[PDB]
């Protein structure tokens, strides 16, 4: 198990239909520069992360990811890291906890 | 020297007069409770940092802080970082470089 | 007979039922409504006139008819048009076109 | 005589001399201008007869005089109406009001 928390403003999240489960998330081009300098997630250590902490309004959300899944897609100037979401959960309920 | 990038988006800024100097940034609220839970910046490793790399726009600016300055103020729920800025810079040189 | 009144989408609060169903109503925003105040854009006396929305966002529109008897003022300083929207839309279908 | 409308600040883009001086001219933002050509609430035919533009934002509003006869149409799909401010205002003070 590794954790990282990001928060929900520095995520474009795909909804199956818009409304549906989530199937995955993508960082931001601005975040993911700044990660890039941190290399607070990187090529080499990406599939680490088991579980996104996803925060926003205060709130805070672990969501599983596929590790094997996680991908840089291009790109913007450099490319950005994107989860594939095991745990299942759908567009309503996800805007019920963030509000 | 140690070196942090943090986005743009992710500060609040303080310039003298509105329109002069650069006094200091502050971590917004979340992004301040995104970096508690990944321990990114803590209270025993604030002072370790010497330089912000400001990013925004695809576009980058480091900046020199003074690391004995730096401190978490209240709150929110949390404490937030507060750097306080040693490199000079003025509100017109960093919106010509963010536009 | 028809009266119709475009608004950019960034200037509402829209309910969808269940957060993934239909489109129920929309609430102006406050500093949006203090301007409509300003101007008479839209007023008390005249907000039952509007027969339809056109609904403007990303260089697209849409337009939907409102139930005109249901449009009420609520409040927030200043009290705010509500409209209660006939023409049947959901959230998928909307976040299709809007993007 | 005078001509008054009120525009959200959110929908200006504001050229300010130097990003730190005098306040030269604000242009409409595109979905803004979409949503004013469908209603005609400001045209070719009627810009020209605004005195006066008060800008709104954070529950505060201030008044400026424009120069009416500087007041033009601008290519962004859509042209965008732009006023060339009369009363002085800069940006320290401006963004005192605000906030």
């Amino acid at each position: 198990m590794k954790e990282i928390a990001i928060q929900e403003k520095d995520l474009t999240l795909q909804w199956r239909g818009n409304t549906g489960k989530l199937v995955k998330v993508r960082l931001k081009n601005t975040r993911a520069m700044e990660m890039w300098y941190n290399k607070q997630i990187t090529e080499e250590n990406i599939q680490e992360i088991t579980t996104l902490n996803i925060i926003k309004n205060g709130k805070s959300l672990a969501l599983e990811v596929y590790p094997e899944k996680s991908i840089y897609v291009k790109p913007g100037r450099i490319n950005v890291p994107v989860f594939f979401i095991k745990t299942p959960i759908n567009r309503g309920v996800f805007e019920e906890i963030f509000g």
